[PDB]
């Protein structure tokens, strides 16, 4: 049994209110989790590209991103 | 919002049957759950000492060293 050094892929960023954030990769929606307001931080995703990253906020507004993500090569 | 790389280190290994193994970092217990046979892995934990217990009551104790890349 050994410790092994991996490297987990996540989005951050900051809820207004108590929202829904989705990630969409093209078109398709791959995350969709409800987080408490304040900081959150998305793990299990889908190389390199763009997601769009919408943040449902509680009184109907949504934050509307794009998140451009890239695989970087290890040795 | 951004894309970004954590460091997200596992305790690798293999269990002979439906194992229990206990991951301990000095002293504190920091990890214990049951796994089938097979290969498993260890991930999100807060030199380790693993234990793994098997099914036929047969435990092994390994130092497992650990390190962490400096950025
Ligand atoms: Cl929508």
């Amino acid at each position: 049994p050994y410790y092994q050094w991996n490297f987990a892929p996540v989005v951050r960023g900051i809820a207004r209110t108590q929202a829904r954030v989705e990630v969409l990769r093209d078109g398709y929606t791959v995350s969709n989790e409800l987080v408490p307001s304040g900081p959150f931080e998305l793990a299990n995703l889908p190389g390199s590209g763009e997601l769009k990253v919408i943040i449902h906020e509680s009184d109907g507004t949504k934050q509307v991103f794009t998140v451009p993500y890239d695989t970087p090569a290890v040795a």
